[PDB]
Parts: C-alpha cells; structure tokens; sequence
C-alpha cells in the first residue's frame, strides 16, 4: 500500500481517458516493447532533445496496454509513476528516508512483475539522500536481476552531466534516441490532436492553419523544436479567437482605450495657468479627434459586417508568429501596401538622387514581403561604395528609419577599429576557458535578440584582410557561430557593407580596385555592387531645403522659426562649391553663416522666445 | 494554511487601492492575457532591459481583473505574490525545503484553477538544491499553475538559458523601452502621487523638459 | 513661487554628470558674451582662433547645434611654439577653472601601429580586457572634458582611422562592447605641419598627409600666425 | 548583502540606514546585488586638521574629568599634526 502513499498511478488515468491522443511514433515503442520485455536488465531510457516527445511515447504505451495491442508477457500490468520528491518530505532523522525506499522496493518485489515502474525525469534519482555516498544505488542491486523494470525519460545535455559521471549504475540501462519529426509528420500529429483545443475553446480549425503553423514554427521561430514549437501557435491563435468572441474585437478596443486616455488627459492639461501649454493643445485636439474619426468608422465598419470570423485561419498563425519574434510574416493587409509601393519617393525624403540605390533596396526589401525570396538565404547582401560627402551612411540610416520607426535600433559597428587580425574575437566571443566566455559574442548575441534589425558595416575596407574571412558564411547563408557552437539565424536581416574605395577614378577604374582589393569569393556573396556618384548644382539646392528643416525643427525647442527668402536660399547653394568634398561644407556654411550670428544675438536679448525672425541676403553675407 | 506564510495577495493588495495607476501598454497586458488563458503551458515571462516597467504590467493586469475588464474564463483568480526568500531561508536538515515546496504546490493544486502565481525575478528559482526548482517542472508543463514571470535580459540568458529543459515551459513577451511620447503621457499620469506626497506642486512643462533632458 | 519649474530639472540634470544643459541663467550669459577678452589674458596673439572655439561654446550652450555630433573638432597648426597647446590648456582653465580637469593624449607616442590598443581595449580572451581602455574609460565619467591630441602628425596613418568616426558622431566601442558619447565635448589636435611656409604650401602637406575621408570631418583648420 | 529583505524593501514599511566602506560596497552591492536600483550613496571622506582639532577641542571636558589633568592647545594641535 506504500505505493498508494508516494506514488500516483498511470494506467487508471488512461482508463478514464485524461491523456492526450499519442500518434505515430512506431519504431521507438516497439523498441521499447521489446526492451521492457527480456530477462535481466530490462530498462529503457527515453534519450534525446527536450521537447521532441519522451513522455508522449510513456503515455502511448499506456493506451496501448489498456487497449490490448501489446505482446502477451505484457497483460494487464498497471505502470505507476513514483515521485522522488514526496519521498524526501520529512526525513530529518537518520534512516526515514532508506526505510521508505526499501517498503517501496519490497512492495513492487512482492509484485509478481506486473508493475512497471514509471521515473520521469530519472537524473534526479542520483542524489536521493545524501550527508560519503549512501542513498540512491539501493536499487543498483536490484536492476541487474531485472526486479524492476523502470522506464525513464531524461533530456539529452544531462545524461552526460550527472549520470554518465557515475557509469557503474549507467550500464544498467539502454539507450532509445529519439529525433526530432520532420514537417510532414508533425502535419499528422496536429491533424490528430486538432481536437481537444477546439473543444477546450469554443471555437473551430481549419486545416489550412495546421498546415501553415506547422510550416511557419520550422521556418522562423529557431530555437525550439518541432512537435511542440508547432503546437503552441496553434493553440495560442485559438485562444486570441476565444478572446474575440468576447464583447469586442481587437483593433477597436485598443482605438478605445486610447481615445479615453486622450480625452482623461486633454481634459486634465486644459486648466493650465502657463504659456506653454498653448501650442501643446493645440494638438492634442486634433489627434483626439482624428482618432475619435477611426473609431467611428470602424464601428460602422463593424456594424455593417454584423448585420450582413468564427474559425481560426493560416493568417493568424502569422500573426501570432508576427507577435513573438517580430519579424512580419502577415499577407501585405491592405494597411501598408501602399506604403511600399510608394518606398521610393518615401526615402527621397532624406536622401535625394541616388535613384540607381533606392531602386535596388526597395527592390530587395519589396520582393521579399511578397514571398518570392530565397528562403535561406538573407534578405540581401548590399556593398555600396564612392566618393566622399555623398549619402551613403545617412541613406542606411533613412532606411532603417523607414522600416523601424527608431533609427537606434538597428546594429552598427565600426570596421574602422578591426584593423588588427586578433580583434575579430570582439564579434563572435571567446573559445571556452578563456576570460570573456559568459558574456558570449557581440555582433551575435545581438543578433540573437530581435532578428529583424538592419546590419551596417562602416568602411569595410579599413579592416585587416582576414576579418573579411568571417563575413563568407554570413553571405551565403544566415549562419554563424559564437563561442558556445550555437548557431545564430541572419536569414532576415539586411546586409550593408559601405566603403570609400577608388575615390574618384571613374565609374570603371574602382570596379578594378575592388576586385583587387577583394578576393574572388567575396564578391560573388553580394547582391549589386552599387556605385554613388557626386552631387550636381542643381541636387544641393534640396540638401539645402533639408537642412533648413533640420534647423528650424531643431529651433522649435525655443519656440522659434525662420522665414528664409529664395535669394539667400540659392546664395546657399551657390556656395556648395568644391566637387570633391561632398556635401558637408554646405552644413558647415549654414553653421557659420546662420548659428553665430543667430546666436550671438539670442543670448544678447532682442530676440526673446517667440517672434520669428527673417533671414535676408546682402551683398556678400545676410543679415537677419 | 500552507500558501498564507509564504505569499501574499497582489489581487486584494490592489483592492484595497495601494498601487500604482499604470497607464498604457495595452498590447503588452492582451499578450499576456492571450497567453495566459492558454490549455497546456501557460506561463508567461517578463523580458526586458532593467528599469523599462516589467512588474507595472503585472500590476496592470491586477487591477484590471479587480475592476473587471477581463475575458469570462479569468475573473476572480486572485494572483499571489509568491517568494522563495522566505522558504529556502530557514532549514538546515535533509529534506526540509522540500516539505515546504511540496505543501505551497499541494496547496495550489488542491483549489481550482483559480490561483495564478507571480514569482518575480524567478533567476533565484534554479538554485536551492544542495534537485529543487526542479520538482515544480510536471506542474508547469500541465496548466495546473500559472507563474507570471519577470527577469532581466542578462540574469535570463545566464541563469535559465543554460537548463534549457526547464526553459521550454515558458513564454517571452518583450517589454521593450517606451518612447519619449509614451514617457510624457506616464509622467503625466503619476504626477498627482507625487504633487500628494509632497506638498508641492508640478507643471507640465517640468515634465516635458524632464522627459526631453 | 512655490512649484517645480522647468529649470530645476535642469539644474537636477546638471548638479550631476557634470554637463552644463540649461537655458542660460544669468551671469554665465554675462560670461560667455565675456570671453574673447577674460580668454585673452592667458593667450596673447592669435585674434583668429579664439573668436573660432569663442562662438563653438557659445552656440552650443545657446541651443542652435546639432546634438549628435561633438561640439567641435577643430585641428589647427602653425609655426613652432606659438601657443597652441597653451590655447587649449587656457579654454580648459576658462570653462572649469581646472587646469589639470583635461585629458591630453600625446600622439607622440604611437609611432608604432599596435599601440593603439591603449585607448580602446583589447577583444576577449586577451590579457588587459577587463580593465578596458584608457580614452574611453576617462570620457565615460566626466562627460564634459576637452580631448587634445598632442602633435597628432607621429603616430604612423593608421591611428586616423579611429578618430575618422570618432568625430561626426561622437562614438567609439572599447573592448567589451559598450559605446560611449562624445557628443559634448570638444577634440582638439595640434600639429606642427608646414613650418614656415605660407598658407599655400602648408595647406598642401595636410592634404598630401591626410585624406579627404578625414580633412572633410574636422571644421575650420585654423592656421597659427 | 539577501533575497530576504528586497521583498520586504519593494514594499514601504521599513526604513533601513546602513554603512559600509567604498571598496568593500563596491564588491558586494555590485556583482551580486542587483539592488543597487534601491540604495542611495552618501560620501564622507575624512575630516581634515583644522576640523580634527576643534573635535578635540570640543571633546576635552569629558577626559578633564575622566582622569583630570590640564589641557593644552599646543598638545592638541601637536596630536593632530603628528
Ligand atoms: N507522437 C505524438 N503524438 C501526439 N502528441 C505528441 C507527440 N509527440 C509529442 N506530442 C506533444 O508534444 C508535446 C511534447 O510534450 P512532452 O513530450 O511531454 O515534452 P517532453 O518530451 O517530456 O520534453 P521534456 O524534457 O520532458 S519538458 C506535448 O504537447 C505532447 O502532447
Ligand atoms: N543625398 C543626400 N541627401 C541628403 N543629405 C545628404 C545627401 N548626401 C549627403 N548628405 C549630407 O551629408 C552628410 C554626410 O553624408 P554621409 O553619407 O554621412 O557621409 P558618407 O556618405 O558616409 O561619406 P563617407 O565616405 O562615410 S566620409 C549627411 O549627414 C547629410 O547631411
Ligand atoms: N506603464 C507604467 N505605468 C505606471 N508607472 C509605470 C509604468 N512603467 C513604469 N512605471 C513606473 O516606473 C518604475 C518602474 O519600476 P518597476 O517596473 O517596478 O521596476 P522593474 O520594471 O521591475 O525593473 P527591475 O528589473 O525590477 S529593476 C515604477 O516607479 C513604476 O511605477
Ligand atoms: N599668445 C601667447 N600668449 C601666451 N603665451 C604664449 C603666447 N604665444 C606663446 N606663448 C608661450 O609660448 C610657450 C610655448 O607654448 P606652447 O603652446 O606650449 O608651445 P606649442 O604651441 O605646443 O608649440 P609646439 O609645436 O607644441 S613645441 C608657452 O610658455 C606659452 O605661454
């Protein structure tokens, strides 16, 4: 009956029927079966990766002994699972821990073999009560004789770590690796158990998210493995579904919540006996009721759709897999396709001429969200290179800020700093046993966070020509490999190797420096090879426009602004003179020219906070 | 009497008006929610760089399951704040901790599934063996408890990521960092706690130029 | 007149870390409209540097400069002992009143190629990797300084290619993968090219020595009469 | 400093002062704190002659009593430099 004390039962719960379905997995049971079917030493131990199923097949076999499908020496046998924990519940004394180990073991020894005990997790069996060992290979006797029979489930990077140490007790168990299933199989496990979370939710699935769950968790969410890291986006979109059937659906009750907090806070700022709340207000208004607008129209949106989505479909798994681990893998919703068809002429707003390169990365970003691009392969492996002063850096940057909305959220690093062989240990970590090894890589264990990001390589060929040797597997696939041998994922994020080589040659001449300083092999990895050209008299008149709106955004802190007249908007431009320099003196020129004076004059009164002032050219400088 | 020494009630904490009006992250607290009201593995855990807010969002779905704002199958449950500073501190015998585990655990399984637990900082949960912060692993992958979580970047990969068996019964939400907007707009929410405690008052432009410096 | 006001978070933000954000209280208005003559006291001659470095400090405390980028980068050159070196120590002197407040680096130093490792660490798993490096790690505390390169013209063209983004933006990654900012402070670098010649023939040994990549980073190159 | 006071501390019913030398808090508080974000650091670095000698000073009529000798300015100020 001591049993019945420290121990729960198996069988009796699959009698009722509380165990998930188990499906496939033919080999591994049978050799299981015949395992716990021999003479002496009759053991299995369930082995491999966490997740891939080691209990499932405990649980199988269970069915499989209430149906009657097993061979005859295995009839009726009611499998217990013991619980080494409750064992050790009170035993501050000296021997009411080995007292109740040697009833448990009397008792199944009393048993005629009919009881097959049931360990999970059997690498806790090592120190079971200790003070010198003692306790724990009490049953080291009785296995040999094959008394008990005890099947056990142990992870895989444990059996090395505590009970291989100990190989006097490991030779008395066998071995059932266990692999992970392939897509096509966890296809049929979900199509199997598409049953207890439909009930569970009262909701209903389509075959079509199955498929696309099972398809989605193997592309993209590479950390887990399969027969689990699929299940769980199905269930959790069930849920979210359960979750909308519920008084309102998403996207209106977020819309909402934040009309309410606009309106909590614009009733709240109104009574402000200050100045400085007029121009905040002013605004507030208008956002609370260009969003007051939203939520009405879709409202009727919903009315309409009301009184003319009760089953999940293969979008929300996209959207689930879109939630967590943030790349967007959704079907293009009507929101944003307009958006990147207007790409273009959207990053024209922060770079201006470079038509050759806009034209290649919205390429290059477009023909990805459309799933034409190769699948293992990154988003694309751009080196853009020329003349000084010509857009280069800030085109990186005004796309980064396109695709995030935070330019500070992209991966930056200088390749001006690796000019020294042994400093490529700064991106891919340590060997183990050195001093930085917990910390892992760098350029790595960044990427392994948010995998979505952009990666900017400034002046590529500043490093030592063997930094350049790293870079070979990141281009041809999105692998690499820090210190601890796990391998991070780049297959989504997009490349960008700047450079200053052959400065002003022509538009041939560097194409021959390039590929001598490069070796062969690098550059078949890149996508095009873009080549910038200098600037005209005619494209610095809008650099100008630009910078004159980074002032005057970056003067509306003292609530300022400038009325700048075209003739000393085109004297701006007429001194962006020196074709070799880029565009940097005209940036210079407006500081020089604009900041002193007007600053000069700021700190000296006459130009208290407010009142706009207007700049007007004179014969050589213009006075304000 | 088992879960009353070593745990308090963050629900009834809340009830009682002694917390703090958290204001925004919405699709943080449905996250949570979504995944919470899950049928096997329903665990969520906190992740974000130190200071960004990771318990006010706990604190965020406490108060709105005590001003019911919730779905039908999560009102009423009563998160507790669990500790383990105060179970594995006093014990110097064999096999005391684990009474103590095991009567907290028997305790939440006796009740229904109405008593979702909150570990913060759970980077303290895989010590205290010497087999322990290791029996809780076949509650955990069942449903039968519920463990909203919260650690920091670096403590998880140091501490979790290396018992990865123990890892795949959780879920990560990612708190990232709010704006300087988003700043503005909690700013303005709390100000009124402070403009109490001290009897001083505050303008609004204090607060934008405190969030823009 | 008994509320929090928009400056005293101010004068939080600048009670510590050092840096001088606010919105000019009186009598640093009075100083800084001050300054060409009280810096003149200690740097005779030389009328067309001070304006220069004069007007650098008063728009940046003044609010009109870019906030992601120094607050100057200037390098001038010119005869031997004129009082370069003396210029930057007195601009040190005038905003602090700490003449020894300044982290000088002689460039004289790094005629060699690896030396460089001094200022920016080493990778993991090297000897001095958790000590960090030199440069970043007196910029990290006491954000406010004033960098001098002393007779940047030794150190062989490879030391330019640090300081070649270092300016423009203020940033630099020492050893353990940390970034620092350099965006409030003002890099000055000395040298010793031309030596007698006009402003014709020294204005062709900074570009035939450096590159345009670097020439166009740094503003004004004064010339030292 | 463990984990035992940090759930009582996030809470405000108690008021801990405590004290410490720089080094020695900048070894346990640091590595494995995690707690630092709750602790707020006050600096006395040593007082200096001037100052040691008018704590004398202010210290003399307990000891004048204590054993009762005399006292001199000369003998204080000479303590303090030596
Ligand atoms: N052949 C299968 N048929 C049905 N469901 C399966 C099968 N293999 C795995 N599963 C499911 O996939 C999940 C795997 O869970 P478990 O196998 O219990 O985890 P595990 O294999 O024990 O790994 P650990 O290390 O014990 S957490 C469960 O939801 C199982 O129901
Ligand atoms: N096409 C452009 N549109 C807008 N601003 C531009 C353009 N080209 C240059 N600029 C301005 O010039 C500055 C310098 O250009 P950057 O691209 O940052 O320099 P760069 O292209 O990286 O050249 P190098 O080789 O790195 S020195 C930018 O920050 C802009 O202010
Ligand atoms: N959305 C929010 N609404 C209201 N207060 C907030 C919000 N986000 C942060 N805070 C406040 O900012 C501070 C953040 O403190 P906590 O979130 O409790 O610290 P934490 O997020 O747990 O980080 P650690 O890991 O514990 S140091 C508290 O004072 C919160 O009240
Ligand atoms: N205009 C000046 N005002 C004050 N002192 C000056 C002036 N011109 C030169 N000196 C003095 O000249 C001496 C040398 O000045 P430094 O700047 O230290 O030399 P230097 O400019 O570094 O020249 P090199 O190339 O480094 S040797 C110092 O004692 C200065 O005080």
């Amino acid at each position: 009956q001591a049993l019945q004390k420290y121990s729960t039962d198996l069988t009796a719960r699959a009698r009722e029927g509380k165990l998930d379905p188990v499906i496939g997995r033919d080999n591994e049971i049978r050799r299981v079966v015949q395992v716990l079917s021999r003479r002496t030493k009759n053991n299995p131990v369930l082995i491999g990766e966490p997740g891939v199923g080691k209990t499932a097949i405990v649980e199988g076999l269970a069915q499989r002994i209430v149906a009657g499908d097993v061979p005859e020496s295995l009839r009726d046998k009611t499998i217990v699972a013991l619980d080494l924990g409750s064992m050790v519940a009170g035993s501050k004394y000296r021997g009411e821990f080995e007292e109740r180990l040697k009833a448990v073991l009397d008792d199944i020894k009393n048993s005629a073999g009919q009881i097959i005990t049931f360990i999970d997790e059997l690498h806790t069996i090592v120190g079971a009560g200790a003070t010198a060992m003692d306790a724990g290979n009490m049953i080291k006797p009785m296995l040999a004789r094959g008394e008990l029979r005890l099947v056990g489930a142990t992870t895989l990077d444990e059996y090395r770590k505590h009970i291989e140490k100990d190989a006097a007790l490991e030779r008395r168990f066998q071995q059932v690796y266990v692999g992970e299933p392939s897509v096509e199989d966890t296809i049929g496990i979900l199509r199997g158990l598409k049953d207890r979370y439909e009930v569970h939710h009262g909701v209903r699935i389509t075959d079509s998210a199955l498929v696309a769950a099972a398809t989605l968790s193997d592309r993209y969410i590479t950390a887990r493995f399969l027969p689990d890291k699929a299940i769980d986006l199905v269930d959790e979109a069930a849920s979210r579904l359960r979750m909308e059937i519920d008084s309102r659906p998403v996207e209106i009750d977020e819309v909402e919540r934040l009309v309410r907090r606009l309106e909590i806070e614009e009733m709240a700022l109104s009574k402000e006996e200050d100045e400085a709340s007029a121009e905040r207000l002013a605004k507030l208004r208008s956002e609370l009721a260009d969003q007051k607008e939203k939520l009405a129209e879709l409202t009727t949106r919903w009315q309409n759709e009301k009184n003319a989505k009760e089953e999940v479909g293969p979008d929300d798994i996209a959207d689930v897999v879109s939630a967590w681990t943030g790349i967007p893998a959704g079907r293009l919703l009507e929101g944003e396709t307009a958006k990147l068809l207007r790409m273009e002429d959207e990053l024209g707003k922060r770079v201006i001429g470079q038509k050759a390169a806009v034209t290649a990365v919205s390429d290059a970003v477009r023909r990805s969200r459309a799933g034409v691009s190769d699948p293992n392969r990154p988003t694309g492996a751009f080196m853009f290179l020329g003349p000084t002063g010509v857009g280069k850096t800030e085109l990186a940057k005004a796309l980064a800020d396109f695709l995030f909305d935070d330019e500070r959220a992209m991966v930056r690093i200088d390749m001006s700093e690796y000019g020294e062989k042994h400093t490529v240990a700064r991106l891919i970590g340590a060997p183990p046993g050195y001093v930085g090894y917990e910390a892992g890589g760098q350029l790595t264990e960044a990427v392994r966070r948010r995998p979505y990001t952009v990666v900017l390589f400034d002046e590529i060929e500043k490093a030592h020509p063997d930094v350049f040797d790293v870079l070979l597997q990141v281009l041809d696939e999105g692998r690499l490999t820090d210190g601890h041998g796990r391998t991070v994922d780049f297959r989504n994020t997009i490349l960008i190797l700047t450079s200053n080589l052959g400065s002003g040659g022509s538009a041939e001449q560097v194409l021959a420096a390039v590929r001598a300083t490069f070796k062969p092999e690098f550059i078949n990895r890149l996508d095009d090879v873009l080549i910038f050209e200098g600037l005209n008299p005619e494209e610095l008149v809008r650099i100008v426009d630009i910078q004159l709106a980074q002032l005057g955004k970056r003067l509306a802190q003292r609530r300022l602004q400038l009325q700048v007249s075209l003739p000393a908007k085109r004297w701006l431009a007429q001194r962006g003179f020196d074709p070799v320099y880029g565009a940097r003196p005209l940036r210079r020129l407006v500081q020089q020219a604009i900041g002193d004076q007007l600053a000069k004059m700021l700190l000296a009164g006459q130009v208290h906070d407010g009142d706009t002032v207007p700049v007007n050219v004179s014969p050589d400088a213009d006075s304000l």
